[PDB]
């Protein structure tokens, strides 16, 4: 099929790149970098972020495979390259797909709104003051926080910041999206839940601003800044990732070797 | 159909059973505790749990409704009561579904627990060490006081105390939480919680003594000469009868924010 | 004597301070905002630091009053103010002392801060890393989102939202804790919050980059070309005129129980 | 000096006593176990305890010393042992002294008070049902206490059962004492400060039950069943253990080597 790889930029990762392609050349398989079917990433999870947000717009129509040079999102070392053009040109791969978080930013007197797919988390933090929103659960007035910021993560990125925050972690099949606080502030006059949530498929939390209307608002390893926030949403995306896996990597065997040692 | 009814015991609860029993008694209501097709109950969350218990092997034949006399399980003030004798007479309601735990414990036959909150594992005394297996996998060798899995109903219980997350009822899973873990140079846990999906098996597996002592909800007993205890998701549920919308971030609003 | 009063601004705080100038003209007090030896501020918390950080070069000869218009450093209600002119004017009060942080960053002069509720240390953009070296003893590299250095009156502030614990003011500490660290099979951060006594020296090194978003109290600042951050138990103290008594574990009570 | 030495019990910890005591004689030292001066502990933190609850009636009298077989409270590897026999028989040492925690319990009808020096903390916990007590502090009635139980610990406990419980660690120059929470419960009928508490040398905390009388009361590795409490006092005692230290080993060097890797 069509392929791409992105690379990390130092000069192991490159040459790992120009190799794989000069493999996949030897299979009579394509380089296309605009519409490919296969997208190979070599570097970090930084580095597979970076990809994945490459091609956002078609995800459908995407494989994603990762090659860890310095690896949440990866499962293969770089002595295994050749072996992986050759199991990629005979089509002996299983796809599998992981949930993705859709985030909302209405904005302006125009009311638009941008919309943002995230592979780990969007979080949302303050200009610099006071951080305080209403959290909306879908018809639900839950709470108004006041904090550093508030953070939502992806299945797959519960093992990411969410975890730094105190969050759960969820395994992948599970399309649920959790949410967690970041230094809330709790006495008589405010409180806030203080645990993680997690939510289903069908929920929807609106972030709404209470006073000042700027905030900055992270996608994966971005950070954008809005003006005149009218509403933040949240919901578990329709889309979801897709990866070309070959092997049995279990996702609890995967946080296993990331953060327990012996 | 055929009800039941099952009171705390105080005063209040067990005239507002009477007052109750003698409304249905005007409708095509027997009274059965037997093979009841619902069972109200009139009191706290405690007395909620203990009816569930009561009735587990008949949970695909129930529709439970909980009266609250904090009720996290209780849709019904005590004032509504008579409303809902009319209600339930009428089969004005829908059946609503939570999945529960399912709890296994082996020795050296196999007891079978079903938890609506949650189980949860200590040491008889001494130091608590259990490998913790999930599915093929050896994750941890756990130390500390204990081990706590929950149901997403019971994650805004004891869960919730012990900094675990709240899981809405739709998401058939189950969370695990530990209890004051030790993190040395040596001894290593995840620290964060675990939310496990329907088709996955946590296995507690004993290091040293043998002897743990296990809970389910509102039981606590002794085991001894334990060989695992394994958790994952029952393929049963317990349902409700829902008579008005009741969503559970709402419950959780009204218990713990304002 | 002299003394002076800062206002939060709103329009009650400012009637309020002129009135007390009012009645502190019956009495030989004398107003003066450049060596004052009592400062007044009417207003919050936020007002409260902002008075201390006017005169810090000058807390030797400082006695703070705080009067409430959430006030954890205000003693003193608005509708009080006139017992607070006439007690005042009687010299009815005994001073007591609360501990500082000092911190000192140094480039490549050395700027010196000293604070009352705490001093955090977080990046200018990207990654947070910076060695955390205690006296002679690198303890550990911390990565995450920052740091926070609190008073014993300051650990009822941001450190207690970050986790740590409360001290009381009698206790001459400080107290580190850390801001969403990261902790996987390689880096490793003690976790724990950290009390050090008035003899240690807690010393913040970059690894990668070199400009830190610094903050004392309220203030924020982005600091570049820095080469270290030292923070230390700080030899001053700020000094309140207590009229009253009123426990620090009490105004704890009264700000977080009920 | 007099001084006695503790074994753990295993083979390894037994020898190298007598091999220590064969040693002390070589100097003209003399073992006393009924009023020693120098006490040795072989084995590890759970032996050191044994050791200080030994001697707690003579601690102005004591200087501990630990040796580790299989510990925070040693600073002796086995291998040191004949170096440590000399040293000590030259008072080559210099005397340091860390806080302990007085724990009082009030009890019966008689109004009987067992008082107990703790090492590292003093936990209350239930007879197995709900535990709920009132927190006073000195004449505050601070919080009523709803949960698994409290833990209070002295400035060198605080690296122990403290940390488990997200407390903080404390200088041992500190004369403190810290209250940390197990799973408190707290909803809107319930509330709790949730939060660590560091006291000083001059508090009390003295807790009250409000409905069942039992606790489980645990003072280091020690746990005893008390009916019929009124009062648990908890204060920072007046008496300090004495360490006969001979080398730099600073507290959070300590800290480090046990919790700090790499
Ligand atoms: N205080 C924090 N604690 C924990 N995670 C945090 C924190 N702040 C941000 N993040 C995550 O960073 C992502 C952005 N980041 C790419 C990655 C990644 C990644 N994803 C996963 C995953 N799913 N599970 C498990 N480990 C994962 N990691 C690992 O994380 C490290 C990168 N973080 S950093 O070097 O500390 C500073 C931020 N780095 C970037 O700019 C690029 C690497 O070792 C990487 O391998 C965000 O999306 C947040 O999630
Ligand atoms: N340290 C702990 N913290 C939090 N929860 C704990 C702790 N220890 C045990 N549990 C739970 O208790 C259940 C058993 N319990 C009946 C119930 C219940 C219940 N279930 C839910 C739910 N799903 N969501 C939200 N609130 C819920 N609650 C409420 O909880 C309180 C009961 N706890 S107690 O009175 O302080 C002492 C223990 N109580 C019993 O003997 C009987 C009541 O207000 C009740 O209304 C076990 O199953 C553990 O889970
Ligand atoms: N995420 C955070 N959580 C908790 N505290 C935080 C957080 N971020 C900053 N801080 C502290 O704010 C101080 C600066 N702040 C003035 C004050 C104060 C103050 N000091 C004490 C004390 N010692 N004990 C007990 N309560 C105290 N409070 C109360 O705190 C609230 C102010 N926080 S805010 O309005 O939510 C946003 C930030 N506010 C400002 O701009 C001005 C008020 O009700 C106040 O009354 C800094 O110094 C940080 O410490
Ligand atoms: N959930 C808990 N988490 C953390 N600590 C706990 C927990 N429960 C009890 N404790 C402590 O145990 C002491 C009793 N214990 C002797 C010791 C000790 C000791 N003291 C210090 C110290 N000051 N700093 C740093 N590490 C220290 N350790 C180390 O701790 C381990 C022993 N705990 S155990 O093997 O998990 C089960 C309980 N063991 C006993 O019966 C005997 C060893 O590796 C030891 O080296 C109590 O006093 C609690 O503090």
């Amino acid at each position: 099929m069509k392929y791409m790889i992105t690379s990390k930029g130092d000069e192991k990762s490159d040459l790992l790149r120009l190799n794989m392609i000069a493999g996949f050349g030897e299979y009579d398989m394509e380089y296309d970098d605009v519409e490919p079917e296969i997208v190979i990433s070599i570097g970090g999870d930084g580095t597979f972020l970076s990809a994945f947000h490459q091609y956002e717009e078609r995800l459908d129509e995407i494989a994603f495979i990762g090659i860890h040079t310095g690896g949440f999102y990866a499962d293969w070392r770089p002595a295994e390259a050749d072996k992986l053009v050759k199991l990629l040109a005979k089509g002996e791969y299983q796809k599998v797909s992981y949930p993705l978080l859709k985030t909302t930013v209405k904005y302006g007197i125009g009311k638009k709104e941008a919309t943002y797919l995230a592979l780990n988390e969007s979080t949302v933090k303050s200009s610099g003051g006071p951080f305080v929103v209403d959290v909306v659960i879908n018809d639900i007035h839950f709470e108004r926080f006041r904090g550093d910021g508030l953070c939502m993560s992806t299945p797959s990125g519960t093992t990411a910041y969410n975890k730094s925050l105190g969050g759960a972690l969820m395994h992948p099949s599970i399309e649920a999206m959790q949410l967690t606080e970041m230094a809330s502030i709790n006495n008589r006059v405010y409180r806030t839940i203080g645990s993680p949530l997690v939510f289903p498929k069908h929920h929807v939390v609106s972030l709404q601003p209470v006073n000042d209307k700027d905030f900055q608002i992270s996608v994966d390893h971005l950070s954008i800044l809005h003006r005149d926030v009218q509403e933040i949403r949240y919901e578990v995306s329709a889309k979801k990732i897709h990866f070309a896996r070959f092997r049995s990597f279990p996702f609890w065997r995967r946080v296993h070797d990331s953060f327990i040692e012996d």
